[PDB]
């Protein structure tokens, strides 16, 4: 743009898009990626301005609305909403033309085979953007944070991965995938909620649920010292009088449903906590790779960002690996954009040249350029 190439930079999930234009710190343009439909039905004269409601102006106007949700963990639900979402970010906010500019992506790691191509299609083969790249999530963030090797772990919205990484980079045979994260723990909160009584069983209630969540509810310390600290009513209760008319007394709540990271044995499965799976990474790999992986866990995305969550994995951990070490989470004082700002770097260096895929490459490599280039 102007006197270089430049180009956009965007992380975009299961629950929010975060667009930025390219060597900038953290986001610009951001909104949750939701499409959402008149549910409430009736007739019209007046109408509140829209066909689809979109990402903010959606979540914004709830009530009439059935908001079709897509990227549930990485995977879309049906993909046409999707192209109403990437209308808003370049066009609405940015006002730029994708048809232009590079564009940098994240791979929700291990998101399907044909997603790869299905995206790029909706780019190259719809509207025509110049050049992209979609970056593999956790490992971005470790540079930003200075770090080469270290154990990461990085989990927002859709889904879990423990990533080890080293002065090279990881392969599928130790990195793992599991879907317990944090929109998980959003949801979760009403099969529980029953219990004092409630339940926002329905769409705009649903979405309630996350806001009320992100804001006050805190994870668990030692959960089971901390449930007689639950008669303790000072700590615990406290009031989210919604704005439109209801007290939410989010109790015992407030860290019961974050505990579901390290404990499933509360919704059902088997899956040990990102604490375990974090040994269950780690171990897999070859005999000489982990002594630094241990000497720097890093901790990222929406989901470390509850109060005292750090703290939880320094106990934790030790209990089952191997014990010589200076064992350390780094989890930045913001982690969760770690996506986003390694990602800045990379299409911010003109060195990122011999990678990505260029308009023409399609073109001369069919829909399969993505796995003939990346993987
Ligand atoms: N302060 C916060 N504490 C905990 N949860 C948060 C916080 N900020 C956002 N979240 C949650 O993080 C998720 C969105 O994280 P995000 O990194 O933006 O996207 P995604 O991994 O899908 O790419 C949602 O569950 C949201 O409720
Ligand atoms: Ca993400």
């Amino acid at each position: 743009d102007e006197d270089e190439t430049t180009a956009l930079v965007c992380d975009n999930g299961s629950g929010l898009v975060k667009a930025g234009f390219a060597g900038d710190d953290a986001p610009r343009a951001v909104f949750p990626s939701i499409v959402g439909r008149p549910r409430h039905q009736g007739v019209m004269v007046g109408m509140g301005q829209k066909d689809s409601y979109v990402g903010d102006e959606a979540q914004s106007k709830r009530g009439i609305l059935t908001l079709k949700y897509p990227i549930e963990h990485g995977i879309i639900t049906n993909w046409d909403d999707m192209e109403k979402i990437w209308h808003h970010t370049f066009y609405n906010e940015l006002r730029v033309a994708p048809e232009e500019h590079p564009t940098l992506l994240t791979e929700a790691p291990l998101n399907p085979k044909a997603n790869r191509e299905k995206m790029t299609q909706i780019m190259f083969e719809t509207f025509n953007v110049p050049a992209m790249y979609v970056a593999i999530q956790a490992v971005l963030s470790l540079y930003a944070s200075g770090r080469t090797t270290g154990i990461v772990l990085d989990s927002g919205d859709g889904v879990t991965h423990n990533v080890p990484i080293y002065e090279g980079y990881a392969l599928p045979h130790a990195i793992m995938r599991l879907d317990l994260a944090g929109r998980d723990l959003t949801d979760y909160l009403m099969k529980i909620l029953t219990e004092r009584g409630y339940s926002f069983v329905t769409t705009a209630e649903r979405e309630i649920v996350r806001d009320i969540k992100e804001k006050l509810c805190y994870v668990a310390l030692d959960f089971e010292n901390e449930m007689a600290t639950a008669a303790s009513s000072s700590s615990l209760e406290k009031s989210y009088e919604l704005p439109d008319g209801q007290v939410i007394t989010i109790g015992n709540e407030r860290f019961r449903c974050p505990e579901t990271l390290f404990q499933p044995s509360f919704i059902g499965m088997e899956s040990a906590g990102i604490h375990e799976t974090t040994y269950n990474s780690i171990m897999k790999c070859d005999i000489d790779i982990r002594k630094d992986l241990y000497a720097n866990n890093v901790m990222s995305g929406g989901t470390t960002m509850y109060p005292g969550i750090a703290d939880r994995m320094q106990k934790e951990i030790t209990a089952l690996a191997p014990s010589t070490m200076k064992i350390k989470i780094i989890a930045p004082p913001e982690r969760k954009y770690s996506v986003w700002i390694g990602g800045s770097i990379l299409a911010s260096l003109s060195t990122f040249q011999q990678m990505w895929i260029t308009k023409q490459e399609y073109d001369e490599a069919g829909p399969s350029i993505v796995h003939r280039k990346c993987f």
